[PDB]
C-alpha cells in the first residue's frame, strides 16, 4: 500500500568507541545503514527518509550513493539537537507533505539483519488488525538495555518502559521492544505533540507513544518476532561481531542448499554479493569478499582471501590473497599466491607458489609456476616463465610495460628490464638479463661461462667440514 | 550371532544439488558410505548387502574397493525403480539365500556418525527382548523430515508416521525414527508382502512394517539413543557440514585425551586415519588429512595443511602446504613452505620460508632456508643451499635430475641446469649458472666482475631524489 | 585484611598424558600456575605459599620467576608423599609461623580463569558471616569428577562427598565443590588433625573438614559462583582447550568494548599481555601472542601470527608471521611476510610479498617489495630494494653485515655479498653480484651483455610447439 519508511540514524553510538559513525560500520560487505536501506527498498515504499544527527555530513553522501544503487530517491532529514527518538521522528516528519495520508513505518539504522519479510509482516499485521500503532517485539535471555514490553494477563499491550526508567520488577521482563514501529500518520503526530521530557535521560521517548495511544482508546498492537537476530540492534562492537557471525551462517547455509560445499562454515566468510557455482568446494579459513564470483566445480582452497575476484569454472584457488582480478576456466592458482588489481589469468593458466602478479594479462595455458613477480606485463598463450624471474617495471622514476609472446620458454632467474618485447616461441637461458628485444625463435643469454676453481675449498676454507668432505672424496 | 546387515544407498539425494552421488560425499577423510561400511564391518556380520538405485555403476566399484580394504565380501543388490524403502529392502533380500535364518539389520548410507557400538546395542536389545522388530529412535529439537514415533502412555510403540503423511498434531512429536532397524528374517518378509502404496508419496514405506507387525501381535520395540548425532542423517550439505563439525570435535577430543595439545579444536581438522604422537602441539588453522602421521613432541604450526605426510619426532611444520611427503626427526619446515609429492626431508633438515620442493630427497642436516625451488633433485647430508636458488629441471621438452653431494655450500641465486652433479664439499658463488659438473672441493662461478660507474645517477637520473642524496654525500 | 593464600600444585595430573607438569601448561600467554598466582597477587595477601609434590624441582624456579615479576615473596612448601589434599594443606601450613592469626585461603593451581574478584568476594563473605570455613561452589550440567555439595532443604551445607566416595543418588547432585576455600587458621588446624584415610582413594580428603567442622558446631558456609568457568578446573587437555577458548572470548570482548574491531573472535587469539589501539581492525585467523603491542587505526590482516611484535599507528600487517620485531607508523607488511627477531621496520616502510627479514634495521620509507631475503643488514631511508634480491650474510663459516645507504635504488636479483657498503643514492643494475663497496651516486653492474642466437629454437628444439610458433611468426 501507500507507506513511508523512516530510518533513525541520528544516535551518537558512543559505546562503539570509534571515529567512524556507528551505522557505517560494515558486516558481510555492507554497512549497517546499507543493510537496512537495502531491505526497505525491496518493499518499494512511496517515501523513504533517513534522519541524521551529528556525523550527518559524513553519512549523507553515502545515503545518496545508496539511492543511486537502489534506483530511487532517499530523502534526508536532520535532527538539530539530540532530543530523543521522539524528536527524531518529528524531524523526519518534516520531509513529508503535511497532508500525507499513508502509513508511516519507523526503523533504526543499527538492525542489520532486518529483512523485507519482517517489515512486510509488520505492515500486513498493522493493516489486518486496524491498529493505530504496531510495534515489533522479541524475547531475549538478557533483556538489558532494551525497552521492556508491559502486557496484562490477556496479553494486551499497555506501555513500553525504557531500561533507564524501569523498576527492578520491570527489569525482569524478557520481552523487549525491537524499535521497529508502524504508525497511522494522524495518530502518530497527535502522540508526539504530547510527549514529555520528564524521564531519567531527559529526552522525548518515542516509546511513550504506546501508552499515550492506549490512553486515547486507540488500538495498540505488538507483533512478536521469534527470530531475535532479525531485530537485534548494535551498540558495541561485541554485538556487531555477534550479528556478523549470525548473518554469515545464514549466507553460508543458503550457498550449501544451492549446491556449494562449505567444509567449515565457522571459518568461511562470504559477503552478501558473492555468487558461487554448483559443486564448488570451499575449504576452511576462506573469505569471499565484495563482488567475488566463483564458477561451478571450483576448489577455493584453504586460507584464501578474495575481494572482487572473478573465477571461472573448474578452477583451483588455494592459499591465495587476491583482489580485483580474473581467473579463467581450469586455471590453477596457489598455494601462496598474491593477486594484485589488474590481474587477468586466462583459461587453464597457472600461477604457482610464491608468485605475485600486478596489472598483467596472461593468456590461455601460460604457466608462471615458482617465485616470480609479474608486474605491468602482457604474456601470450601456452608460454612458460621460469622460476625466480622478475618483470622489472620500475627504472627508479617511472613504470614501463613488458610484452611476452606465445609458446615462449623463458629460463629461470630471467630479468625482463622493461620496456622489452619477446617474440613467439623464443627462449631465454637461465640467469639472463633481458635488456633488448628477443626476436621469435631466438635464444637470449647473458650469463658468463662456468669456471671451476679446483680445491678452492681446501685453500680458502681449510679447517671447514667441507674441506674434509672433499679430502675424503679423493678416494 | 548370525546376522546380516543391509545398507540402503539407493536414494537420489536430490537436495544435495550435486553431480556426485550423495553417499560418496566425504567428511573426515571418508565418504558417508565408507563411514557406514567401516562401522558395520567392525561387528563382522555373516552377510553384508548394499542396495543401490541409480548412480549404481558409479558407486558399485567403490563398494568393491571398501570390500578389499575391510578384507571381506560385500554383496551388492540393485533397486530397479525407486519404489520406496520397503521395495529397496526387498531388493536387498534377494542377495540372501531364501532359507536364511539369522537376524537382518537394515541401515542407510547417509548416517556417517553411526558406530559399531550403537549397532551392537541394537542387536543386543533386539535379542534380549525377543522382538520381531527393533527400531532406533532419538529426540530432536526440530523433528522435521524424520518419521515420528507414535507411542501410547505406557511407552509401547504403535507405529511410525512419515513427515509427508503426518497430521499437524503428529508433527509436534519430537521422537524420531533413526532409520536403523533390526528384524526377524521371517517376520520381516511377511510384512513387506503386505505393504501398500496408498500414501502421500505413493511408495512402499518400510516404516509401515512397525504397525503391520503390531497388528500381528508381534513384539515391537524401539531403542532410544540419546546421542542424536550418532544416528543423524544427511540430505543437504548443511547437515553434512554439521555432522562433519561434530565428528571432528570427537576426533580432536580423542587425541587430546591421548596427550596431544590442540590449541583451537574449532579450527583444527583431523581425519580419522591421522595419528599424532604424545606431547605434540597443534596450532589453529591446521588440517591433518589422509594418512598423515605426526610423531611425538612435534609442533604443527598454524595454517598448516598436510595430506598423507609422515613427520617424525620433534619436528616443526609451521605454515606449510604439503602432500605425499616425509619429514624426518628434528626437521624444521616453514613458514610458507610448499611440499609436493615425492619430498623426503631427512632428519634435522630445514626447508624455510618460500621454499617449494617436488620429488626430491634431501639428506640429514641439509638446509634450504630461503626462496628456493627444489625439483627432481637429490641432495646429500649437512649441505646448505643458498637463497634465491632454482633446481632447473625442465629444458622445455623433458625433465632432468640433479645430484648434490654432502657438506656442500651453494651460493645464493645459483641455477642448477639439470642434469648436473655437484661433488662433496663443493662451493658455488653467488649468481652462478651451473651448467657443468662441479668436482668435490671446487668453486664454481660464472658471474662477471663488478663494474662501478661513478656519478651515473647524477647523469642519467638528474632530477631524482637519489641524485640529491649523492650530491649531498660529497661532503 | 590479614590473609594467607596457599596454592596446591602437588597433584600429578596423570590424565594430561604429558612429560610437562600440568600446572605449567599454558593458555592465553601464561601457564595455569602463572594465571592463579597473578590473580592472588592482585589482592596483596600477607603470605603466599605454593605446595609442590613431584615435579617440584622443575616448577619451583618458575615460582621464583613469578615472585620477581609480581614484586613480592612467594614461599614454597613441598609435599613429601601424595597423601591427599588434606596432607598438602598441612605441608603448606608449615611455611607459616605457628602463631599465625590471620585467615587462610586454599586454592589449586589448575583453575586458570580464577580472578581476584572471585577471591575477594570469597574472603568478604567469609568475614561477613563469621564462618569457620567458606567453600566456593557452582552448578554444572555434568558434575562428574567434582565433589558434590550436600545441603539440607534449608540450603545449609552439611558435607562434601567426593566422586569416588559417592552413592548413585549423590552423583545426581549438580552443585559441585570448586576447591577454593577460606578457613579460620585455628579451626582449620583442628580439623586436619582429625582427618581419616578410611575412604576409597585412601587419602586425607581436605573436603572432609566441611563435615568435621559441622560436627563441632562451627559455622559452615558455601558461596555459590554462577560463572562456572571462573572456578573450573583442568585435568585433561580437553578441559584445557575449553577454558582457553572461554578465556579468549573474554579477552577479545574487552578489546571490542575498548574500540577494537575483531571480525571473527572465534578465529582470533589474543594473549593477556597484548594491547591493541583504538579503531584497529583484526581479521580472521589472527593470533596476537606474548607482549605484542598494536597501535591505533591498524589493520592486522588475516592469517597473521605475531609474538612480541610492536606495531605503531596506522600500519597494515597482513598474512605475516613475525616475532620479536618492530613495525613503524604507516608501514605496510604482507601478505606472505616472515619477520625474524631483530627486525626494525621504520615508519612508512614496506615489506611485501614473500620477503623474509632477520636482524635488520630498515629506515623510514624504505621499501622491500618482492621475493627478497634481508639478513643482518642496515638500510637507510627512502630506499628501494629490487625483487629477487638476497643479502648474503653467510660465507660458509661466519656471518657478515651489510650496510645500505639512503635513497638508493638497487636492481632486481642483486646479491649483496657481505661485508659490503652501498652509498647514498646509489644504483645497481638487474642481476648484479655486489662484492665490493658502491660509492654514492654510482651504478654497480656485473651481468654480461645480452646475446641473441637467432632461430636457435628451430635448430635445438625442432619438433617443439615453440618452433612452430616461430616458423609461423615469420609472416
Ligand atoms: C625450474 C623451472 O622452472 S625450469 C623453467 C625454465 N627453464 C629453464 O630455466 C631452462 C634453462 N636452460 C638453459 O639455460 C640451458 O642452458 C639451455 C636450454 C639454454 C641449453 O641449451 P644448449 O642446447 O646447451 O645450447 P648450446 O650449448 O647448443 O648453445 C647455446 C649457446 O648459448 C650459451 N648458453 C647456453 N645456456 C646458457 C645459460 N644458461 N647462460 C648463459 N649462456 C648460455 C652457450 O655458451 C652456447 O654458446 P656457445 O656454444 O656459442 O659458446
Ligand atoms: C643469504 C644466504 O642464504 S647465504 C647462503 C649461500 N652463501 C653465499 O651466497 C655465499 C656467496 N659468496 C661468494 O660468492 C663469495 O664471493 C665467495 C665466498 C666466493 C668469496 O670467495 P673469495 O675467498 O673472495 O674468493 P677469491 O677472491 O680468493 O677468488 C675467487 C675467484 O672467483 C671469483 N669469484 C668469487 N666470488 C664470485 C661470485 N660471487 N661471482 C663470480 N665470481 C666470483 C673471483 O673473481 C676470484 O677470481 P680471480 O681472483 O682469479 O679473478
Ligand atoms: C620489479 C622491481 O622491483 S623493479 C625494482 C628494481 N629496479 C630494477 O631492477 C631496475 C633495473 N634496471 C636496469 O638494470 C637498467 O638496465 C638500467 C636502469 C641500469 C638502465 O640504465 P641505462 O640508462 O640503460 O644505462 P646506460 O645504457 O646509459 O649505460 C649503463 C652501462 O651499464 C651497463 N648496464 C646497464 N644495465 C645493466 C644490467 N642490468 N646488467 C649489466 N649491465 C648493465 C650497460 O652495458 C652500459 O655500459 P656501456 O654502455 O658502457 O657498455
Ligand atoms: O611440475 P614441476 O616439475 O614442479 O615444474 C616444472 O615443469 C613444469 C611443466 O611441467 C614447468 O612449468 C615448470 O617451470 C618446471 O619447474
Ligand atoms: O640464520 P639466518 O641468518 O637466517 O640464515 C643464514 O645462516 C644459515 C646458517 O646459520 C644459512 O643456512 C642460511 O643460508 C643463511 O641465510
Ligand atoms: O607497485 P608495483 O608495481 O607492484 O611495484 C613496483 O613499483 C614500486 C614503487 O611504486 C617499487 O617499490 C617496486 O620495486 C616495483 O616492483
Ligand atoms: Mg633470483
Amino acid at each position: 500500500g501507500d507507506t513511508a519508511v523512516l530510518v533513525l540514524a541520528a544516535g551518537p553510538g558512543t559505546r562503539m568507541r570509534s571515529d567512524t559513525p556507528k551505522v557505517l560500520h560494515t558486516l558481510a560487505g555492507r554497512s549497517m545503514l546499507s543493510h537496512v536501506l537495502h531491505a526497505i527498498a525491496k518493499l518499494a515504499p512511496q517515501r523513504l527518509i533517513v534522519v541524521l544527527g551529528h556525523d550527518h555530513q559524513r553519512i549523507a553522501p553515502l545515503v545518496g550513493e545508496l539511492a543511486d544503487t537502489l534506483g530511487r530517491t532517499i530523502d534526508v532529514a536532520l535532527q538539530d539537537r539530540p532530543l530523543g527518538t521522539g524528536h527524531a521522528v518529528l524531524c523526519g516528519l518534516s520531509a513529508l507533505p503535511d497532508d500525507y495520508a499513508g502509513n508511516v513505518v519507523v526503523t533504526s539504522g543499527d538492525t542489520p539483519l532486518l529483512d523485507a519479510d519482517t517489515l512486510a509482516d509488520l505492515i500486513a499485521t498493522h493493516r489486518a488488525v486496524s491498529a493505530a500503532v504496531t510495534v515489533l517485539t522479541t524475547t531475549l535471555d538478557d533483556p538489558f538495555g532494551y525497552g521492556r514490553i508491559l502486557r496484562t494477563q490477556d496479553h494486551e499491550v499497555m506501555a513500553i518502559v525504557e531500561q533507564t526508567d524501569a523498576t527492578p520488577s520491570q527489569r525482569e521482563i524478557r520481552e523487549v521492544n525491537a524499535g521497529v514501529y508502524a504508525f497511522d500518520i494522524a495518530a502518530l503526530r497527535s502522540a508526539l505533540s504530547r510527549l514529555s521530557s520528564n524521564n531519567a535521560q531527559q529526552e522525548l521517548y518515542l516509546t511513550d507513544v504506546i501508552a499515550i495511544l492506549r490512553s486515547d482508546g486507540q488500538t495498540v498492537h505488538a507483533s512478536h518476532v521469534d527470530d531475535s537476530a532479525l531485530v537485534a540492534g548494535v551498540n558495541n562492537r561485541v554485538q556487531l561481531a555477534e550479528l556478523a557471525s549470525e548473518l554469515n551462517r545464514r549466507v553460508v547455509a543458503a550457498h550449501q542448499l544451492a549446491g556449494v560445499t562449505v567444509v567449515d562454515p565457522a571459518t568461511t566468510w562470504i559477503d552478501v554479493d558473492v555468487t558461487i557455482g554448483r559443486d564448488t568446494v570451499i575449504h576452511p579459513g576462506t573469505q569471499l569478499l565484495g563482488r567475488t564470483q566463483i564458477g561451478g566445480r571450483c576448489v577455493v582452497g584453504p586460507d584464501t582471501t578474495l575481494t572482487d575476484v572473478a573465477v571461472g569454472d573448474g578452477a583451483s584457488v588455494v592459499r591465495t590473497h587476491g583482489s580485483s582480478s580474473s581467473i579463467g576456466d581450469g586455471a590453477a592458482v596457489g598455494p601462496f599466491t598474491y593477486l594484485r588489481p589488474g590481474t587477468a589469468l586466462g583459461a587453464d593458466g597457472k600461477l604457482g607458489a610464491f608468485v605475485e602478479v600486478k596489472n598483467s594479462t596472461i593468456g590461455t595455458g601460460t604457466k608462471v609456476p615458482h617465485l616470480t613477480y609479474v608486474g605491468d606485463a602482457d604474456i601470450g598463450e601456452y608460454s612458460n616463465i621460469g622460476a625466480s624471474s622478475v618483470f622489472v617495471n620500475y627504472d627508479g622514476t617511472s613504470k614501463r610495460r613488458t610484452t611476452v609472446g606465445s609458446h615462449v620458454r623463458t629460463g629461470s632467474d630471467t630479468m625482463f628490464v622493461a620496456p622489452v618485447t619477446i617474440g613467439d616461441g623464443a627462449y631465454t637461458g637461465a640467469g639472463t638479463v633481458v635488456r633488448e628485444d628477443v626476436p621469435p625463435g631466438a635464444l637470449a643469454v647473458s650469463a658468463g661461462p662456468q669456471r671451476n676453481i679446483e680445491n678452492w675449498v681446501q685453500r680458502k676454507r681449510p679447517g671447514s667440514p667441507a674441506a674434509q668432505a672433499s679430502k675424503r672424496a679423493s678416494e
